[PDB]
C-alpha cells in the first residue's frame, strides 16, 4: 500500500519522482480532479488507482491521503483508513476531521476506548461546531 | 518471500525470521546507535524496516539515524509514518519539530511542538516541547 511505498522510498533514500519534479503541480491537480470525477460517479476502483498514483508521487499531501482514506473507509478497510487519517492529521494539525473519521473506524474495529478518545479530542479542540455535534452523538452511544 | 515481494506483504507477515531473533537484531541496532556506530546502526535499522515497515520502533530507529545524519526531511517523512501507525505517541511529532527548525521552517516547527503540548499525555515529552516553544521567536 501507500505507507509501504513511503517507507521503502525512505529506506532506499534514492531519488524519487518528486525529487526530480517529474510531474508538475498543474498536472497533479488535474489527476486529483479526475480521481474525484471517478469517485463521484461510483467508479471507486478507478478512483482508488488514481489516489494510489497520487500518493506514490507525493505521499505527504493531505488532500491525496484523505481521498484514499475515504475510499478505504467506504470499502470497510478500517485499519488502512485509520492509518492514513493519522498521517493526514500529523501533516495538517488544525483539521480534526481525520480524527473524527478515525474514531468511526476504531468503532468498527471493536476498539470503543480508542474511538471515545478520538471523539473527545474533536470536542475539546475542534472549532467546527457541526463536527463536534457529530462526535458527541457517537460518544452518547459508547 | 518472492510472493511477499510480488504481493506487497512484509517478511514479518510470513514469519521469515523468528521473533526472538528479530528482538536481538533490534537490540544490536540500538547497541550500535548508542556506541556511535552510525553506519552500522543505519544498515541494521534499514534491515529492520525492510523486514517490517509497519513496526513503529523500527521506523523510529531509522528516522533517528537520518536525523543524526542531518537528513532532516527524510527523518521528518519517516516520523509522519511513525506517528500515524503508533500508539498515541507524539514523540515523532516532537522530533519532526526539531527537524523543521533545522530546515528553517519555524512556523511548521511551532505547530509540531504545539500539537505535542495539546494532545500528548507524556509529561516529560511535553516539558521538552515547551522548552522549544519558549525559544521560537
Ligand atoms: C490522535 C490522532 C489521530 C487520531 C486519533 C487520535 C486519538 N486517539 C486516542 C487518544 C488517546 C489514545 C486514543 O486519528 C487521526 O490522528
Ligand atoms: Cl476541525
Ligand atoms: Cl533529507
Ligand atoms: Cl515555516
Ligand atoms: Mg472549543
Amino acid at each position: 500500500g501507500s505507507i509501504s511505498t513511503a517507507v521503502i522510498d525512505a529506506i532506499n533514500s534514492g531519488a524519487t519522482l518528486k525529487d526530480i519534479n517529474a510531474i508538475p503541480d498543474d498536472m497533479m491537480d488535474d489527476i486529483y480532479s479526475y480521481a474525484y470525477d471517478f469517485y463521484n460517479k461510483g467508479r471507486i476502483e478507478e478512483a482508488e488507482v488514481f489516489f494510489r498514483f497520487l500518493c506514490i508521487y507525493d505521499f505527504y499531501n493531505v488532500d491525496y491521503i484523505m481521498g484514499l482514506a475515504a475510499i478505504y473507509q467506504i470499502k470497510e478497510q478500517f485499519q488502512q483508513a485509520a492509518d492514513l487519517y493519522a498521517v493526514a492529521f500529523a501533516l495538517g494539525k488544525n483539521d480534526y476531521t481525520p480524527v473524527f473519521h478515525t474514531g468511526q473506524c476504531q468503532l468498527r474495529l471493536k476498539a470503543p476506548l480508542k474511538a471515545k478518545e478520538c471523539f473527545e479530542l474533536v470536542i475539546q479542540h475542534s472549532n467546527d461546531e457541526k463536527l463536534k455535534i457529530k462526535a458527541q452523538s457517537y460518544l452518547d452511544a459508547i
